[PDB]
């Protein structure tokens, strides 16, 4: 009994169309990239990929409160999507590790204050309160903090670190072609939550809308923060020639975007939605 | 710092070798076969496919503990392939239900008692209870519970029962070429559960032997009852020609080769382990 020309089904069919495995991706020339870098950009390197091999895990695990809570509303659909999103999010864990492990490499808090409330604060607490309470507001607040927060701000401002680094001095050529399989998921990700949003506050009404408006500006300057907290006590130099003030300022036009997805989904129409009216990438 | 050495990171690479989609199999001849069918024949179908369609789901679910259990202890190669097996659980998953959708078709405890104390008491007791206290005895339950009870004979039994239907009447080719992939996956899910239970009793001592031992003797009997529960009050004939005894006789066999597998594992060489060593299916 399952409905194929529901939205959720589009993308899950998307992501099988879209398939990608981390493991036939090269790593020779990253590890011989890995030479290139001065230690502060190799600490600078570290810094984001064990970022995000530590937030694509902490989303792995954490989302599954809102998994069971939605297979004992009987949202099969939504159920079968979520299977392919945490999948997606351990494969990228992979990713990040194996390029990891190709450069001999073997979340500090107190340096990074804004990523741990995010990851290891917000993110935990908004989706094991389903547990407590699986109310529509705690869930597009769960919504909310993984999806436009963790992934349509701090993943996809990440990935902008990556691609400015790969374009800039020619180096990753395996990690460029892992950041934009990545991107492509992270696309499916973003419109799934945009449309589970939007299903919540339209079947909510406006105690749903503000849990949701409240939530993303509480989070705001955190996950803008995540950008202004490269390693330890700075030096002279920038590492990899970063512009500090255009990584920030990206991040904060995220999530703009993000607030006004939120607006724009109180009149959306679900039923005639495709992967195209939400911005989806559909092609590798 | 990956160790591919390891025996959990070679069936990691075997299960992306032998990778498979349940998407790409054609189901129209099951759609056409499903009126061959009578009605006390559609019922067993009901009745096995139901109960792995609940069954997988519920294993996909309830091995969340598993995995934070580990990597708390920081076991990443551990860890990297339940996120494997978790996927393939989900897609087993997938593939029943698509069957059922491509039917058209949309676990009572009163008359399937047996499978409900499996995998609706014991199955997220022995889960649930790492969050309680992960203790090396309880990990080791948890392994025999899921992987050599749940699997080992209740998936493996109920393997049985479909390969029987599809060659005695040659019906539902899309099924048994998903029974088939779904029976492959699962040889590598018993053989990194064989090794857990290896590394801790190894790691633990006779605590933990005894632990796996008394568990698994606990819940023989459950297992084996799985299969003597057929549908409602029976009636004068047996759906598709099946042979009770000799379904029910299969279980107990099979119940008895995952009991020696536990009293194998004392003395078993984990790093000179190789999928054959462990009886595992290495193509498709
Ligand atoms: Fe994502
Ligand atoms: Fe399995
Ligand atoms: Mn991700
Ligand atoms: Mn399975």
């Amino acid at each position: 009994g399952i409905d194929w020309s529901l939205f959720p089904m589009k993308l899950y069919q998307l992501g099988k169309k879209l398939f990608w495995d981390p493991s036939t991706i090269d790593l020779t020339q990253d590890r011989a990239d890995w030479d290139k870098l001065r230690d502060i950009d190799k600490f600078l390197m570290v810094n984001v990929t064990s970022k995000f091999g530590a937030g694509e895990e902490a989303v792995a695990l954490d989302l599954h409160p809102l998994i069971v809570t939605l297979v004992k509303e009987g949202r099969v659909e939504e159920v079968m999507y979520l299977e392919q999103f945490i999948f997606e999010e351990a494969k990228h864990v992979e990713a990040f590790r194996r390029f990891l492990d190709a450069v001999g490499v073997k979340l500090t808090k107190d340096v990074s204050p804004n990523y741990a409330k995010i990851f290891y604060e917000e993110l935990p607490k908004a989706m094991w309160n389903l547990n407590r309470d699986p109310s529509p507001e705690n869930q597009v607040r769960a919504a909310v903090t993984y999806n436009l927060v963790v992934e349509g701000v701090a993943a996809e401002g990440g990935y902008n670190i990556f691609k400015y680094i790969t374009r800039t001095f020619n180096i990753f050529p395996g990690l460029a072609k892992m950041v934009n399989y990545i991107a492509t998921d992270e696309s499916r990700h973003i419109a799934f939550g945009t449309y589970l949003i939007a299903r919540l506050i339209k079947e909510g009404g406006e105690s749903v809308y503000k849990a949701a408006m409240e939530h993303i500006n509480y989070l705001g300057p955190y996950a803008v923060g995540i950008f202004s907290e490269p390693n330890v006590p700075q030096g002279v130099e920038i590492p990899l020639k970063l512009n500090p003030e255009v990584t920030v300022e990206y991040a904060k036009k995220l999530l703009n975007v993000r607030i006004q997805a939120i607006q724009r989904a109180k009149e959306l129409k679900l039923e005639m939605l495709t992967p195209k009216d939400l911005d989806v990438i559909e092609s590798l």
